[PDB]
C-alpha cells in the first residue's frame, strides 16, 4: 500500500537512511516535484549537491527509483538539488503601533526579533506573556535576560516587557515525535521555544490579541500524524514579520534531516517556499507565527513558528529554467506549547 | 502674537537651546511638517533617532507642543526622524565643453569640486576669478594651492587656472547673523568659501557668464531675517554640478544645528531635499551654486552655495510608507560675498 | 583601623558613591608604595592615568581617609591601571597519567584540568572542575572532552560530559553580605565540574601535582581574618603553556563595570615575580597553591579565571613598564556552591 501519512514516510525514510545520507546532503518528506511544481504523489525528498545526468553517474550514486519499508509500504523517489520595505504596516510595527501584539519587534541587549504571540500559562500563577525564539530571546551566556521594545535603553527609547523563565534548547526525537526517525543514537530536534512574562508593571490594555495584516485567527492547528498528506503539505500558509511585513507561501517538505560538521544529526519541522518568486522571511523574521490560511471561511489557524533566516544556510535551486529560491525551515506550534505547557490566547 | 520671521524662531531655539538639547540629535526652524507634507505653520524642527509613540516615553523625554519666547512669542515644535549620471550636460561639463563657467570642474592636487560662480574683487586691482567651497579649492597642508581644468596634470591634461587668494572656514555667529544664536561662545558657523583669481595668462574669451541648464541669471538675493518664512522656507530651487547634473529640490528648514563629539557646536544655513525621491546631489558636486526657481517670469537668482553631500552623515527617514531620503546643506551666498568682498557677474 | 577584609567592605560599600565616578575598579588589601607592598590596610583604586595632584582639580582629587558606620577609618591607595620545556611537553599529553593542570581541549577551545573531585551526595561520581568558557559551549549543553586533543583535531579519548556548572552568583549569597548598592550585582562563579566516564580508566588518574608535588586540604578565605593571612601572600600555579610559575597576590574583591552598567566581582588577583607574566592563553581553570610555610603542605586557594592579556595590565610608575596581572575564584565559595570535595 502506499504511502499516506507523515508516519509511514517517516518510517520509510528511517529504515533506509544509511542509503539516502550515503551521497545526499539532507532528506525529507512530502510530495514528487516534477518541473518544479507540486504534485499528489507522495514521495522523499532527497537534497544533493548538484544535479546531473545518469550517463555520467556510476551504479553506486544512482539512487533507487522505489523505496519500500517495513509492512509493504513503498514510496516514490525524488532528488531535488541543494545547494526592509518601507511600508505602513511595517512602521507601525517598528514601534509606530499604539498597541503590541503579533509581529510587532522586541529586542535584547544584543539581537532582536519578531513577537510570536500572547500565550498564558496552563498550570501555576497563570501568568500572561509572550512567547519567541531562544536564540534573540535570551543569549547563552546569561540565562535569564530582559525585553525592550522597541529597543533597550542604551541603543534608543524603550519600554520593559519581562524576563525570561521557561526556554528549551533541544528536545529528543522520541519525546517530541514519539517515534525514532534515526539510526543514529544522539537524534535532536530543535525547539527554539521562551517564554518571557510581562512585567507587574507594564500595562495590560496596550496589549491586543489580534494579528496585524491577517484579522481574527482560530485555535491552534495541531498537526496530526495519522492526518492524510495533502491536509498539510501544500496548503498556502501566512506570515506576519517586523522586517518582511505580510508575506504568503507553501509548504513543500516536512521533517527535514540533516547532519552538521561533527556529525550530529538534526531535524527540520516545516519547510517552505515564498510564492511568486518571493523570499518568505527575511533577517530579523525570528518569532513570526506561520498560519494556515483561512479556508472555506474558516478561521486561519497558527501551525507552526518560523526558525529564523535560512539565507546563511543554502537556497533551493530550481532546474527548470529558474533560478534559486529561498527555503523557510519551521518549528512545530502544537508540539512547542505541549513541552513549554502554554496556551494562546 | 505668532512669530512669522526667522528672528523669531531663532530667539525662541536660543532661549530654550538646553531642553531641546538635553535629547535632540540636531535643532532647524521652519515649517512643521505632517505626514511628509509641508505645512503653513512655522515651528522647530528637533530632530532625533527614532521615533516612538509617547506612551513610551518618560516626561521629561516628551518634547512640549508649544514654546514662548520674550515678549509673547510662541512656536510650536515639529519632531522629524534623523539617522554619475551620463547625461550630454554632465559630458560637457566634464571637460567637453567650449567654455568654464558655474558648474564646471575645478581639480586640485588631491580631490575636485564643481566651479561655484564667476566673481570680481570688490577691492584691489579689481582682480576677476571664481567662487568656490574652501575644503577642496586650498589643500590643508598648502594655503596657496594651484587650479586646473579638468584634472591635474599628475592625473591627466589640463590647463592651470590660478592660485588660492583668500579663504575662510569658521566665523563667529555674532559677526555672520548678527544675533547671538545660542548660549554658546564657541558657536561658530562654518561659510567654508574661497576666492580663487584667474591666472594672468589664462584666456578669458572662454568664460562664460550663462549657466548650462538653467540659463541666465541674476542678483544674489540676500535672505533677510525680518521676511516672512514663505519667502525662503518651502520655495523650490535648481542645482547644475558636474556629477548629478540638473537637479531640482526643496529648502524646508533654515539654520540648522549640530554638536560634534568635542561638544562645539556648528550651523548650517540652507537645508534642501531632493523632490520626486531623487537625491539633491552627489559626491563631487559641492560648490554647485543654488538657484531659486523663477516665480511669475522674473530671472532666476542664486540664494547660496552646496557645502558637499550629505551621504557621509545620515538621512532622514520619512515615516510615510516610504525610505530615508537624503538631504543637502549649503551655506547663505550674500553673507560669504559680503565677508570675502566679492561681487556676482551675471553678464558678458 | 580596618582588620578584617569585612571592614574594608562595608567600607566601599557606604561609600561606593564618589569612588565610582572617576575610577575603573575598586579593590581592598595593602597600599602599595614605591612598586612595593606596605602594612597599612586601605582600599585600592584604578585610575586610567596617576596624573600629579597639581594637574587634578579638587572635584576629581578622591580622599585618602574613609570612615564607615562604626568608626573604622581606612586610607585610599590609588594606583593607575591600564614555553617549550619538559614540562610543558608532558602536560601537552605526552605524560602517561592525568592530574591537576593536564591540558583538556574540546571540539572548540582548550583549557587547563582544575583539580580533581568528588560529588558529596547522589552517586559520588570522580571528575574534575574546570571553566565553562571552555568545557560548556551553550549551543551544545551536554559537551564531550577530549586529551590532547579532539578525534576531529587528532588522537584522544572521551572523558565525560559535563554535568552540573555554575556561572554567576548573587552577591549576597556568595560573599554573606551585600556588597554592592546594586541589587543586579553578580560575582563571576565560572565553574563546572565534570564527571569521568563510566567505560574512562580511572587507574591513569593522580592526585599529585607536577611541578609542586602532594597538597593538602583547601584553605577557605575567611573574610574576618587578617589581611596578611592572604594579601601580600606566595602562590603558585601550573599551566599547560606557562609551565610552572610563581606570583604574589595583590587584591581582593575587585569590582568592575562593564558597557551595560552592570557591575561583576572578581575574588582573588595575583601578580607574576621579577616581571615574569603569572600566565598566559590556555591556562584558564589552573590551581593557585598558596606557598608552603614552615613545611606545612601547600594548600590550593582558587581558581583562575583566564589570561587577561585581552583585558588589560597593571601599570606601575618605577622605572619599570606594566605587568600582567590575573584574575581568580575563590575554590572553597564555589565548590561549598556546586557541593564538590577535592580529592
Ligand atoms: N548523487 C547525484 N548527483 C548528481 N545528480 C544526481 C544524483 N542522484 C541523482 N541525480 C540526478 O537527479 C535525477 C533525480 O530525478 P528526480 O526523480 O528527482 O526527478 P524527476 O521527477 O525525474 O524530474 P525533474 O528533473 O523535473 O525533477 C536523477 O535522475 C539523476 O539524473
Ligand atoms: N524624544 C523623542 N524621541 C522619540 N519620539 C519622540 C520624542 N519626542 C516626541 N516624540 C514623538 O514624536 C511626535 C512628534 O510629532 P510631530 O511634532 O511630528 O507632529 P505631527 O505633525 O502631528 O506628526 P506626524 O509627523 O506623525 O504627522 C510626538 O508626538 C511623539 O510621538
Ligand atoms: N582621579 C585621579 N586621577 C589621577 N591621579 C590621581 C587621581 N586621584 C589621585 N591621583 C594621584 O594619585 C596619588 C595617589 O597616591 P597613593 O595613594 O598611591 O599614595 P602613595 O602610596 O604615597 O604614592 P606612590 O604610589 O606614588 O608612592 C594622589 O596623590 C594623586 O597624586
Amino acid at each position: 500500500q502506499q504511502a499516506n501519512s507523515l508516519l509511514d514516510l517517516m518510517t520509510i525514510r528511517a529504515f533506509h537512511s544509511k542509503i539516502l545520507r550515503r551521497f545526499s546532503l539532507g532528506t525529507a518528506v512530502g510530495f514528487r516535484i516534477r518541473k518544479g511544481d507540486l504534485t499528489d504523489i507522495p514521495a522523499i525528498l532527497v537534497f544533493v549537491a548538484r544535479k546531473v545526468h545518469k550517463k555520467w553517474l556510476n551504479p553506486a550514486q544512482c539512487l533507487p527509483a522505489i523505496l519500500e519499508g517495513p509492512g509493504g509500504v513503498w514510496c516514490d523517489v525524488d532528488v531535488v538539488e541543494f545547494s526592509q520595505m518601507f511600508s505602513e504596516l511595517v512602521d507601525k510595527l517598528c514601534g509606530s503601533d499604539e498597541c503590541i501584539g503579533s509581529g510587532s519587534q522586541v529586542a535584547s541587549h544584543e539581537t532582536f526579533g519578531t513577537l510570536g504571540a500572547i500565550v498564558k500559562r496552563r498550570t501555576g500563577n497563570k501568568q500572561v506573556g509572550f512567547l519567541t525564539n531562544r536564540h534573540v530571546a535570551v543569549d547563552l551566556d546569561y540565562p535569564n535576560q530582559k525585553m525592550f521594545h522597541p529597543l533597550p535603553p542604551n541603543l534608543g527609547p524603550g519600554v520593559y516587557l519581562g524576563a525570561v523563565e521557561r526556554a528549551t534548547s533541544f528536545i529528543t526525537d522520541d519525546v517530541w515525535y514519539g517515534i525514532y526517525a534515526g539510526t543514529n543514537p544522539e537524534t535532536f530536534v530543535r525547539a527554539d521555544g521562551a517564554f518571557i512574562p510581562f512585567a507587574d508593571d507594564f500595562d495590560i490594555s496596550t496589549v491586543t490579541t489580534v494579528v496585524r495584516g491577517v484579522g481574527d485567527i482560530g485555535d491552534v492547528k495541531v498537526i496530526d500524524l495519522q492526518c492524510p498528506l495533502n491536509s498539510l503539505i501544500g496548503r498556502q500558509v501566512c506570515k506576519v514579520g517586523r522586517s518582511s511585513g505580510h508575506t504568503t507561501g507553501t509548504v513543500m517538505a516536512y521533517a527535514l534531516e540533516y547532519n552538521d560538521e561533527k556529525g550530529i544529526c538534526f531535524f527540520t519541522d516545516i519547510l517552505v517556499v515564498g510564492e511568486n518568486r518571493q523570499t518568505f522571511d527575511l533577517e530579523g523574521d525570528s518569532g513570526s507565527l506561520i498560519i494556515l490560511t483561512s479556508q472555506d471561511g474558516e478561521k486561519p489557524r497558527p501551525i507552526g513558528i518560523i526558525w529564523g533566516g535560512t539565507a546563511n544556510r543554502g537556497r533551493l535551486k530550481l532546474t527548470s529554467d529558474h533560478g534559486p529560491e529561498n527555503w523557510t525551515s519551521g518549528v512545530d506550534l502544537g508540539r512547542l506549547l505541549d513541552r513549554l505547557e502554554l496556551d494562546i490566547i
